[PDB]
């Protein structure tokens, strides 16, 4: 997250860190047994870590659980990143508490203008590499589809939305990938892609979760 702030330990209790020997992507807990992340974060051998704040120190509120299965969206296109969402089932159900909680899926989509909270342990430098150990947060509004499409002509589909600042300076970045974009209490987006990070007129692009609620509900009930 570039231009964000330190969230504070466990202030984003539905945030997960996907680890395959090191943190490589974020995710969101939707119920005690399932996590939603991005399909471009797909790997074999994933351990999900809940209750994290400093991912390099065992501070006492973590739960490390292995995934039993991953389901990448059936229509995910790795070239365009369209339908960039994946579901991960945990081997054991997580114990939910104040520090580990699930986020709700949306009943409708959110309007341009709505402020959201984006978080993750991704890169914090636009030009450079600096990876934080504690969770970083960023509040950004959803941008109109028109400014999103002008920034990325022919690359935006109806399953994506941009959020951010056109002036640059604040954005999610690699490492934040798969993470949550929560607006008004609902998980509205998944950190998906962008052109570098925090560049002027290059906002972040997020998977539009409201278009996948029936697929998610059906998939988890049948697995
Ligand atoms: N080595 C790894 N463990 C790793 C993990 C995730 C990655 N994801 C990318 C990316 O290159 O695919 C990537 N994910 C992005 C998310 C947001 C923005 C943005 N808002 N500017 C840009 C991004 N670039 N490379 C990655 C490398
Ligand atoms: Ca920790
Ligand atoms: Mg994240
Ligand atoms: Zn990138
Ligand atoms: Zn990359
Ligand atoms: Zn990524």
């Amino acid at each position: 997250i570039v231009g964000g702030y330190t969230c504070g330990a466990n202030t984003v209790p539905y945030q997960v860190s996907l680890n395959s020997g090191y943190h490589f992507c974020g995710g969101s807990l939707i119920n005690s047994q399932w996590v939603v992340s991005a399909a471009h974060c797909y790997k074999s051998g994933i351990q999900v870590r809940l209750g994290e704040d400093n991912i390099n120190v065992v501070e006492g509120n973590e739960q490390f659980i292995s995934a039993s299965k991953s389901i990448v969206h059936p229509s995910y296109n790795s070239n365009t990143l369209n339908n960039d969402i994946m579901l991960i089932k945990l081997k054991s159900a997580a114990s939910l508490n104040s520090r580990v909680a699930s986020i709700s899926l949306p009943t409708s989509c959110a309007s341009a203008g709505t402020q959201c909270l984006i978080s993750g342990w991704g890169n914090t430098k636009s030009s450079g590499t600096s990876y934080p150990d504690v969770l970083k947060c960023l509040k950004a509004p959803i941008l109109s589809d028109s400014s999103c499409k002008s920034a990325y002509p022919g690359q935006i589909t109806s399953n994506m939305f941009c959020a951010g600042y056109l002036e640059g300076g604040k954005d999610s970045c690699q490492g934040d990938s798969g993470g949550p974009v929560v607006c008004s209490g609902k998980l509205q987006g998944i950190v998906s892609w962008g052109s570098g990070c925090a560049q002027k007129n290059k906002p972040g692009v997020y998977t539009k979760v409201c278009n996948y609620v029936s697929w998610i509900k059906q998939t988890i009930a049948s697995n």
